[PDB]
């Protein structure tokens, strides 16, 4: 076993270690002893992976698409907060996928654009894309997504050819609309429960998953490979990327990024075709019960009160961990002072492996500081 607590293994995962400003990696931590990496998810190609989930609907979609038979796939966009990376992304990758990008994210900036549907070209027309904002303000809203769907459907008929929509949130509300035409192709992202389920019943077309039991598996993993004594490529790619000796792998897609250490989990297409895979709750059946001797593992949470960590990432983890027979101890802080977390990473002569989810993403050699000796 390794003796001192400076080589024991480190995964950063979630908040990825970086300046917060420019977002350059802390090399610094990642480099604090070779059995340290970070999980995350390939955030920055999320809206590629929608445009492509829009693309590969329409080319194997029937004419019938075509609602009104212009010779055009009219769309409507629901714009989530105009000021937020998400929807700039997202925004992004639809309109460059369907031709119609100018270069802004901009509600209200889009230029005519084409695409293959059922093996002929059609112009692509974005009829409006709007942010959907609350009366109070708020970014992102489900009733102004509900009111400005009925309101498109009065205004544009049926030259709506699919709805298209920064989130789930908003995608569910166009859905309530008293008006929303049947069978309307209609796109997502976060792969919610209640937009899964609604993949299910044939109504919502598709959404896009970070794919968090990839993730939360890949953390466990990582742990198990070196506990065992893999070095190098075995430990990134073993249970990940390929089978281990047990059998077991991660069946989403995952890279390494390997001048940052990063085990990123693609983002994935939702859809009829592997709905079931992303129901709440549902868990990944390439991982199963191995024999490896049981290993003690501390892990951080920086917000407690972060839904997506608390509903989502917790919940999987704890399903796994077992599994790889790792005794999963969790802490979890305030969201906002580094020390709730700091204060809690304690007793660390407890444990076998380390990981670590910052409040501030400069706070690496914080934690780092505790396991030197
Ligand atoms: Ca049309």
């Amino acid at each position: 076993g390794i003796q001192r607590p400076r080589d024991k293994p480190l995964v950063f995962f979630n908040r990825q270690p970086s300046d917060p400003l420019t977002g350059k990696v802390d090399m610094a931590a990642m480099n604090w002893n070779d059995k340290t990496y970070y999980v995350g998810f390939d955030a920055k190609f999320g809206g590629s992976i929608q445009g492509k989930m829009i693309l590969d609907f329409l080319a194997s979609s029937e004419s019938s698409v075509d609602r009104n038979g212009d010779g055009i796939i009219g769309y409507v966009l629901c714009i989530g907060d105009v000021g937020h990376n998400d929807s700039k992304v997202r925004t992004e990758g639809i309109r460059r996928a369907l031709g119609t990008w100018t270069g802004s994210s901009d509600p209200g900036q889009a230029k005519e654009g084409q695409a293959v549907v059922g093996g002929k070209s059609y112009k692509v027309v974005e009829l409006e894309g709007k942010a959907m904002t609350g009366t109070d303000g708020s970014t992102a809203n489900t009733n102004s997504a509900t009111e400005s769907m009925g309101s498109w459907v009065a205004k544009f008929a049926d030259k709506i050819d699919l709805v298209i929509s920064n989130n789930d949130g908003m995608a569910m509300g166009c859905l309530q609309a008293s008006n929303y035409p049947r069978g309307l192709p209609i796109f997502g992202y976060d792969a919610n429960a209640d937009a899964v389920e609604s993949v299910g019943k044939g109504e919502l077309t598709g959404t896009v998953s970070q794919n968090v039991d990839a993730q939360a598996v890949a953390v466990l993993q990582i742990i198990r490979n070196l506990l065992d004594g893999s070095s190098g490529e075995d430990v990134v790619a073993n249970g990940i990327s390929r089978p281990d000796a047990h059998g077991n792998k991660i069946s989403a897609p995952v890279q390494y990024w390997e001048d940052v250490k990063a085990i990123m989990a693609d983002n994935s297409e939702v859809t009829s075709a592997n709905w079931k895979e992303y129901t709440r709750g549902a868990r990944d059946a390439g991982v199963r019960q191995v024999s490896a001797p049981t290993k003690k593992v501390l892990l951080t949470v920086h917000n407690a009160s972060n839904d997506f960590l608390a509903s989502a990432y917790l919940p999987a983890l704890k399903h796994y961990a077992p599994l790889l027979n790792v005794d999963l101890t969790v802490v979890q802080g305030d969201g906002q002072n580094e020390l709730s977390c700091l204060d809690k990473f304690t007793n660390l002569d407890m444990f076998d492996a380390f990981a670590v989810n910052m409040v501030k993403t400069n706070s690496g050699a914080d934690y780092t500081d505790k396991l030197k000796y």
